[PDB]
This record gives C-alpha cells, sequence and structure tokens, in this order.
C-alpha cells in the first residue's frame, strides 16, 4: 500500500537503454526475470536506492529486445546472454597489465589460453562483424579487455575456470570475423594421378594444421594421395593479411624476425600451460603478468603467425 520506486535502465546491448521504474518490495527476478548488474546475477536481490540509474542486463523477452540482442552479438542462442554476463562476473576480477605495449592478463582460472590469443588478436589484421566483438576488441587494445575476455568465452562456449585451446578459439573466432577477401589457392601433385589444385576462401584460407612453418607449406609438404602414394602439397597464391600455422605441440627453434608472434604449449589434453612469444627489436616471451626476452628461442611451439599480403609462387608445377 505504501511503495518506494526507483528509475533504473535495461538493456541486452548496452547501446539502447530502456527506461524502467521498479518497486523496491519485489525482487528484479519478479520484475524483469534473470537481471544483471555489471555481471553479477541480481535476480534475487531488491532493488536498492544505490542502483537508482544504473543500466542492468536482462534476457530479451521481447520483440525490440531480441532485434537488438541479434544486432549485436550475432547469435540468437538463448543461452549467450547468461553464459556471457557468468563469464563478465569473473573476467572483470582479473588484472591486464600493459606488457611491452601489449594488454595481457595475469594469470587466474587457467586462462593462459586467453592470455595468449588476446596477445595474438593485438598483432595481426581482424575485423569483427559482430558490433559486440568489435567493440569490445577496441577496448581491450586500449587496455580495458574484461568484456572482450567474457565475449571470448560466450562465443566459445568455454566457462572460465576451464583449460583451453588457442586454435579453437582463434578458429571460432575467426566465424565471426571478415575474412571473405581471403584466398588460398592450393596443389597436389602425384607422379601417378596429376595435379590437383584447390581454392578456398574465409577462415580456411587462413589457417593449417600439420607443420609450423610457412617456408615449408611454400616448399611441398608430402601427404597420401587417394593412389595410397605420397604426393606433394605446397602453397600457389595467399591472399591474407596474415597465415596461421598450427601443429601438434614439438619442440621448435623460433628465430627472430622469421614471424610474428607463436603459441607455446608445455601439457597434454588434460593439463599444460601456454606461453606467447613474439617478434620485436628482440624475441619476447609473454607468460600471463611475466616478461622475458631472448635472442634465441627453442621450445613447445604448436601456432605460428605471419604476416602476409599477396604471395604467388615462383613453382612451375
Ligand atoms: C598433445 N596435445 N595436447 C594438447 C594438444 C592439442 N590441443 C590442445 C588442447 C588443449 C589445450 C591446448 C592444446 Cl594445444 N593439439 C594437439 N596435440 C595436443
Amino acid at each position: 500500500r505504501e511503495v518506494r520506486t526507483i528509475k533504473v535502465f535495461t538493456t541486452v546491448d548496452n547501446i539502447n537503454l530502456h527506461t524502467q521504474v521498479v518497486d523496491m518490495s519485489m525482487t528484479y527476478g519478479q520484475q524483469f526475470g534473470p537481471t544483471y548488474l555489471d555481471g553479477a546475477d541480481v535476480t534475487k536481490i531488491k532493488p536498492h536506492n544505490s542502483h537508482e540509474g544504473k543500466t542492468f542486463y536482462v534476457l530479451p523477452n521481447d520483440d525490440t529486445l531480441r532485434v537488438e540482442a541479434f544486432e549485436y552479438y550475432h547469435t540468437t542462442d538463448p543461452s549467450f546472454l547468461g553464459r556471457y554476463m557468468s563469464a563478465l562476473n569473473h573476467t572483470k576480477k582479473w588484472k591486464y597489465p600493459q606488457v611491452n605495449g601489449l594488454t595481457s592478463i595475469k594469470w587466474a582460472d587457467n586462462n593462459s589460453y586467453l592470455a595468449t590469443a588476446l596477445l595474438t588478436l593485438q598483432q595481426i589484421e581482424l575485423k569483427f562483424n559482430p558490433p559486440a566483438l568489435q567493440d569490445a576488441y577496441y577496448r581491450a587494445r586500449a587496455g580495458e579487455a574484461a568484456n572482450f575476455c567474457a565475449l571470448i568465452l560466450a562465443y566459445c562456449n568455454k566457462t572460465v575456470g576451464e583449460l583451453g585451446d588457442v586454435r579453437e578459439t582463434m578458429s571460432y573466432l575467426f566465424q565471426h570475423a571478415n575474412l571473405d577477401s581471403c584466398k588460398r589457392v592450393l596443389n597436389v601433385v602425384c607422379k601417378t594421378c596429376g595435379q590437383q589444385q584447390t581454392t578456398l576462401k574465409g577462415v580456411e584460407a587462413v589457417m593449417y594444421m600439420g607443420t609450423l612453418s610457412y617456408e615449408q607449406f611454400k616448399k611441398g609438404v608430402q601427404i597420401p594421395c587417394t593412389c595410397g602414394k605420397q604426393a606433394t602439397k605446397y602453397l600457389v597464391q595467399q591472399e591474407s593479411p596474415f597465415v596461421m600455422m598450427s601443429a601438434p605441440p614439438a619442440q621448435y627453434e623460433l628465430k627472430h624476425g622469421t614471424f610474428t608472434c607463436a603459441s607455446e604449449y608445455t601439457g597434454n589434453y588434460q593439463s599444460g600451460h601456454y606461453k606467447h612469444i613474439t617478434s620485436k627489436e628482440t624475441l619476447y616471451c609473454i607468460d600471463g603478468a611475466l616478461l622475458t626476452k631472448s635472442s634465441e628461442y627453442k621450445g613447445p611451439i604448436t601456432d605460428v603467425f605471419y604476416k602476409e599480403n599477396s604471395y604467388t609462387t615462383t613453382i612451375k608445377p
């Protein structure tokens, strides 16, 4: 019969704010359904004076919100916002030191794979299609990386605390990147079967699993033919700002100025730790918040990133 009310804003995207007047006697839950304040689940909290004028996230439960959510995130996955908020609640508590002019993450909750991915993303040319991802990437480049990390988690369907794979993370993120112009032309040659050429576009044009060396891919790599015998696969043409070469972790020597950055993986599928090696004026090894320099580097490398623009082979088949 006596009611206290505050004004708050609800949103799915943090750009379109929708005015609400809420009753302080009931929970946010009772009023909006699942509600979050800066990542924290406030579904079962009651509105408080300090809340007046703040923005709360809600799940998209009307047509306007569904459209906004889709336009912002480019996903219709009903669990997405929940998982993002959940992740954000953890990532907002992590530390993001500047290390050698790059935003890193101090180790917490098995986040070594995310630190490595975050560092990599700052050194290759990539534009994301979902406004959420692109906005968050710009802020992460500027030093505020908590949202970006939470979004990477939500898009890769990974929970805070779980061991992650960098190659898999890059692959999922790449699905949301504009890589439509990227083109790869391959040739596979059999002394018996002949020469078979393949054109790839998009994510598949910038990724390779089986060798770390971009040079080796240009020169030719041995693979089975349908004939049963050994054929040569080699890169004919590449049009992309970068390429990613991956392989199961093995001892490998990184030579200064022959690549942009690399992932080191110590461990197996059940446990392990990533470190990031970048080529600048010398070799930097970024391990979360820790930085070491060296002229040479030899370690279990699993991904290497190289710069590219437009490459044509000099091989005449
Ligand atoms: C021997 N081994 N252990 C892991 C692994 C791998 N993927 C992976 C999975 C989880 C975390 C990190 C990575 Cl690199 N790919 C190839 N060989 C691998």
